[PDB]
């Protein structure tokens, strides 16, 4: 009936694939998987896993998506049996918008508190802060002995209007005790959700004006804070904490679960996002330049992002007493406690704190209506009668993210934000990846693939990629996942330890999503009314060529097919 | 279009609305509020309620269901204006059923723990009761201190087991840290849905039959009861407390109230469920007959349990040297504690034990079975696409009543239990029954419901039953709508006060139903396109008959529509 739609402008593309890419503030925090004795901790794995991994996948979705033409979901209409990593992926971004909403809603929240002239990280006499008055100790403001405590440093007005002003998370005991949601983070969430319902309402046509001013304030917001970065008297250490430079000296360097992890969600693969956007993109096409700059962008946000952090982390070394490591606040807001502590020490910080605050809401929206998105173009995809209704549809999404966002906007509602997700979203996108690692190289072909792409545009990807395709990214996932279900750890926050049911809700809630996989290819070997080999047949052979399976040719049961790259 | 699957034999439906009928409340809410409201002189109201109001609302619940063969939603097609309250009593009846199956799991539990010799509350010492640490006294064998009134005791190991055992409720203290799920109730809230998703997957082509059980269930075991009822020395006590004839206590206002309440609660009316049950069956069926004997059969059946509830106090109380005051109560706490006792105390403890908690399983599953069945009747004929795939919507339906049900089977659950049964049930039902009533004899007319049942089963009603619909009925509901608001009490535990957002969470959950009534009047208000007459009309005249609107024949804007006797 209604033709595919498509983007206003080709800028609007590489302009929102940005804009749902800057995610490398609040989820780049290095202190929390940093080295102890190897030096070199996430630099290495990151680029490594971004060269050998980020950038074939990211090509692959791209170039997939824009062929099919389809969503996450209906893009394995090319090979039906893998089709359940498609409402693997739309879980994923769920989940995903789930906690990301909570980000967005503290930030509007300390956007609306920097409104003051006196900014509630200066003082700590109730300055819009809740302390206990058994340690509001403030540095600069009085002079004290030095009692680091290895450099406690929750205690500090910004900490303090943090967890206990904002998140009150000294209300709530823990996980099995959450409490009862605050009103005013109720209502910033509410805020939240009625912006990206008035934002995805009508299509991806009227998000495309706000992804450009979205993605163009960070652009602006970083640099005013790059040339100040080591302009402070001792912030200039901070830059020297992040070039450690280290030959053959490493611990943990070339494998990690979070490198991947941080990896795939600064790309978007693994959750339906980039192969929505390329679903509405033209059918001729640059996927691979639009790969490439996206790449390099993100690594050069990352650098920037780092070298900012670790700036401010020097300057907080030099201005208060000082443990090297714990000076920062662990978790899910480094950066909400790490630049307020920055900026109203700089002159003029409510001009500083606003446009700061302003850039992290503005990232956040889109990263949100870029995850949440995905999931709508896959769920209409997948049913037509959602397509048909894409106003109301979207309002039921956002609904749901909103009703099941109460848990993590509670008194204890971080407890769940980090834990939940964290599970979820590594294995998830892990398993995710990993069967699109199979997907599109083995049953589906490389072969098959390049020869797509060459149809699509005069160039073909060479050895590198399909090599990457076929052999390296699959070998490469397949050792992440075994790592990280070998070696997992128990979650735990600063100070506080989850349960063992914690852990096993986090494991079920990640299976959930994994089992999605398997459940959907046993239905496909039920619905198919045929022998085994004709099962077989249909499960594995795209559904514009079943015909040929009738006439008993099928290029997969041949091994000149697998062996071919 | 296939035909409406009617019931096998009218028997199936005549159990099936005494099964629906009867059930815990008439068991231990009925006698304790003949004791307490005049002791002999408590039938003089009720039954006169019955006659006036409770009797009338079954018969125009009964023929509408079955002269309209539609559900409880979808019968408001002869008065579109009303249709909002069909949804407002499915939402209520799905309300009631998320606190219900909680009940069947407590009973379940009980059977369970009844299976074994040695019961559980017979005596103390961590006997698969939870302690209380405050040396738990044998309830008269060993400490023979009583002088206190012996219901509010919660030192005997009945009621150690019922609160610490099965509620689990040391471990709360309220409805803001309500806990997690317990495993046991889960698994036995998990086998209630069970056998009701298995018995309600086909509908009354199966379910009718096993209620057919139910129907021969309590009765029989109440019979044999009555029989140790007349052989338990000290009964007769509580038989004569029971009847004992005091006209001077039908003066004060609290006793023509909670009688009404009582008919109002225990007849069933308006949930729903009648016009569930009367639709499947034929055009002819005496659905004034079927009335009249489920009333009498469901007041006759709480009569002759009262004599079996008393026969058991009294039977206590010369145990325990007490009055028949002291033991007097009501609920599920009265029941669960004091009849366990008593079985214990009497010859056979496993036998009586087992056959009184099988009856209470023939209570709850029954009434649980007629509640979603309403649900199920409502839902799949307003929505076609849900005719068919009747065992996806009920597994969905038994699912989400699963789910929902967490709050109220957790360790603090029995406290948004009591909140969501009192304020949903009394405010909502009695609002939607009201609003019931009002389109149907008034909107509607009370003379072609007569015209209607004449065309049913051939005879017209009379004089007494017109005007038991128009006047009488519509007045009592509005006078007991006006009672449960003007009269509305603070929400309290035995010992715990409610905090006030409990109060304002009931009443918003009340509120919603009664604005989503009219939610669904402006809704068709406002869809409806021409002028104000023509929306009025659309609104009030039915859907069978609207070529009258542009005809300028619409008999509800007529003096004679509403001075018609
Ligand atoms: C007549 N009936 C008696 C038994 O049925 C109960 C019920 C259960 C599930 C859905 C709807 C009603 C019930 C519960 C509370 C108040 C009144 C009633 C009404
Ligand atoms: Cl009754
Ligand atoms: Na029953």
């Amino acid at each position: 009936a209604q033709p595919r739609e498509t983007w206003g402008k080709k800028i609007d593309f590489l302009l929102s694939v940005v804009g749902f890419a800057v995610d490398l503030a609040n989820v780049w925090r290095f202190p929390y998987l940093c080295y102890k004795n190897g030096g070199g901790a996430f630099l290495i794995p990151y680029t490594l896993f971004l060269i050998i991994a980020g950038m074939p996948l990211f090509y692959m979705e791209l170039a997939l998506g824009q062929y099919n033409r389809e969503g996450a979901a209906t893009v394995w209409k090319i090979c039906p049996f893998f089709k359940g990593v498609g409402y693997a992926v739309i879980l994923i971004a769920l989940y995903v918008g789930f906690y990301y909403n909570v980000i967005i809603a503290w930030s509007l929240y300390y956007l609306f508190s920097s409104f003051t002239l006196n900014l509630p990280w200066t003082d700590c006499g109730h300055t819009w802060n809740s302390p206990n008055c058994t340690d509001p100790k403030l540095l600069n403001g009085s002079v004290l002995g030095n009692h680091t405590k290895y450099s406690k440093y929750k205690f500090t007005p910004a900490a303090e209007f943090y967890e206990r002003g904002v998140l009150h998370l000294h209300e709530s005991s823990g996980i099995h005790d959450i409490g009862l949601p605050q009103w005013q983070l109720l209502l910033c969430l509410m805020v939240v959700v009625i912006v990206l319902y008035f934002s995805l309402w009508k299509g991806v046509k009227t998000s495309g004006k706000v992804v450009w001013i979205t993605a163009t304030l960070p652009y602006f917001v970083l640099f005013v804070l790059l040339v100040h970065g080591v302009t402070l008297p001792g912030a200039s250490n901070g830059i020297n904490a992040y070039l450690h430079i280290d030959f053959y000296r490493l611990k943990e360097a070339t494998v990690w679960i979070d490198a991947a992890t941080q990896i795939f969600f600064s790309l978007g693969a693994g959750f339906g996002v980039l192969i929505a956007f390329a679903s509405y993109n033209k059918f001729d096409n640059n996927c691979y330049r639009d790969a490439l700059l996206t790449s390099s962008i993100n690594c050069i946000t990352s650098f920037v992002s780092g070298f900012a952090i670790f700036s401010i982390l020097g300057y907080m070394a030099h201005e208060h007493k000082v443990n090297i490591e714990d000076v920062a606040t662990e978790g899910a807001g480094l950066v909400f406690i790490l630049y307020p502590e920055a900026i109203s020490t700089l002159s003029g910080s409510t001009f500083w704190a606003v446009v700061f605050f302003v850039m992290l809401l503005a990232l956040g929206l889109d990263s949100s209506m870029g995850g949440m998105e995905a999931v709508i173009t896959g769920l209409a995809d997948d049913f037509q009668v959602l397509k048909r209704h894409r106003k109301l549809f979207t309002f039921g999404v956002t609904f749901s993210t909103f009703l099941l966002a109460l848990f993590c906007i509670t008194k204890g509602g971080i407890y769940v934000l980090t834990l939940l997700d964290t599970f979820a979203a590594g294995t998830s996108i892990l398993f995710a990846v990993l069967m699109e690692a199979i997907g599109v190289s083995w049953f589906y072909g490389v072969d098959r693939f390049s020869n797509d792409i060459q149809q699509m545009m005069g160039f073909r990807p060479g050895l590198y990629w399909r090599l990457c395709w076929k052999f390296v990214s699959p070998a490469f996932l397949l050792f992440v996942v075994v790592v990280s279900i070998i070696n997992f750890k128990p979650l735990t926050y600063d100070d506080y330890i989850f349960p063992p049911w914690a852990n096993w809700v986090g494991w079920g809630i990640a299976l959930s999503s994994m089992v999605l996989v398997p459940i959907y290819v046993i239905y496909k070997f039920l619905s198919t009314q045929g022998s085994l080999w004709e099962r077989l047949a249909y499960g594995i052979t795209p559904e514009n060529e079943h015909h040929l399976v009738a006439q008993r040719d099928i290029r997969q049961f041949q091994l000149q097919h697998w062996l071919a790259i």
